[PDB]
């Protein structure tokens, strides 16, 4: 399930993070993974070059020029053809998690547009965006780290790109050499090799370390049967 | 305030996104930001460089390998002496926000340890790690993206690095030219030069916005007698 990503920067070698290095580079090397991207520098006309523009109202701060980004836009839109959803990554958006990632991994096409500056003009948004998303409530320099952030959370999903938390909980520890490391031992269940007493304690520990570091994420959950026990065995030994 | 930031990848390339671009990449030339690397993979012995192991008690994936991503560590606090924090990236970790991001800017040192394939063994997080932090509740390909998104939250507060939300609210809208856009009309009162009314109009919107978009974010703050006003004014003018 092939993915083609149309990403409108003005500092489109950033993205060489995520397309020349590790799972996303493999991806986009045997072409699973398509990224394009499109620099509104290049559809300015003016001899310097200007992708910044003042805000009506006055205030400190720059924002995008329009008529560049609105081009850059175009000709990504035109680029994707039919069924591109158009993406501003912004702290106003949605908030990204996982359930949010899946469902955009589900798009063959997504066009990501990165702010930079105070941001865009709200009538862009309005005009050209179908989705605002955040990454997270924190303020960035630029949309391009969310963006990639974007990218490599959904390529995660598309078949042949990979060689807790599907369950909503936060993921076990994890254990490898040496047996002993600084006078901590492994668990001896892990090295135990009874598949189903490594399954529960993997299950239990998650349920626990869920529990300890992120409680509001089990009020959000239907706990199976097995979960509920380990649950309480955890919290009954935590007690203890 | 200089902020030195070691790091540990496997893919220091990766941070040439934010060394070489933008603001950031302005701040590592003007020496406001130093960006510093460390890769496990310099740190084996092995003839193939191996940097990966496989987990105790089975089960599908691989973990960092342990001695070359502790010899990097003990290599990364040795070049920064006394005072660094060293940080993991992992979805366990506490949830990044803004007040976050101000916590972690107090620290003129800090070490970034970037996990990669499952993630790192549990007891080099004890011995070795001082805070875990999640930049959200999503699963990446690595560390690497989540350290830069860090890097880049807290460079913003590097006096000189610069040129909503700070008050807990969500972004007003920004208008730049053309005054018309698609039919759409920048709000006069933008063009009206009163700065005042301009503040009162941006306050406004943030708190209308806040409150359609995130409104759990409003329980959280004490609202100023301004803020109570112009929020019931706006959430009037919606139920109008
Ligand atoms: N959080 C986020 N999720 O997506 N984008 C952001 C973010 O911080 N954007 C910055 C706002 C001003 C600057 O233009 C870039
Ligand atoms: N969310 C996050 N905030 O910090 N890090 C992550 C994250 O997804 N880490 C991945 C887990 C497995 C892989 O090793 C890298």
């Amino acid at each position: 399930s092939h993915m083609w990503i149309g990403v409108i920067s003005l500092f489109p070698e950033m993205f060489k993070a995520i397309t020349e290095f590790g799972v996303t580079g493999r991806a986009v090397k045997h072409n699973l993974l398509k990224v394009e991207c499109w620099n509104p520098r290049d559809f300015t006309f003016d001899k310097h070059k200007t992708v910044d523009d003042r805000p009506y109202g006055g205030g400190p701060g720059m924002l995008m020029m329009v008529q560049p980004l609105r081009d850059a836009i175009h000709t990504a839109k035109a680029a994707a053809g039919e069924g591109a959803k158009v993406i501003y990554l912004s702290p106003q958006g949605r908030k990204l998690d996982q359930g949010g990632v899946t469902e955009l991994a589900q798009n063959q096409k997504l066009i990501l547009v990165c702010g930079r500056y105070e941001g865009i003009d709200e009538r862009l948004i309005q005009t050209e965006i179908d989705e605002e998303w955040s990454i997270g409530d924190y303020v960035l320099t630029g949309g391009e780290l969310p963006a990639m952030t974007l990218i490599d959370a959904v390529a995660r999903f598309i078949p042949g790109v990979l060689g807790s938390f599907a369950d909503g909980l936060l993921d076990c520890p994890h254990y490898t050499r040496p047996e002993v490391l600084e006078g901590l031992t492994v668990p001896p269940v892990l090295m135990s090799g009874h598949h189903e007493e490594i399954r529960k304690w993997r299950l239990k520990q998650s349920l626990q370390r869920t529990w300890l570091r992120r409680p509001e994420l089990l009020e959000g959950l239907a706990l199976t049967d097995e979960q509920r026990k380990l649950l309480k065995e955890a919290q009954a030994e935590h007690n203890s």
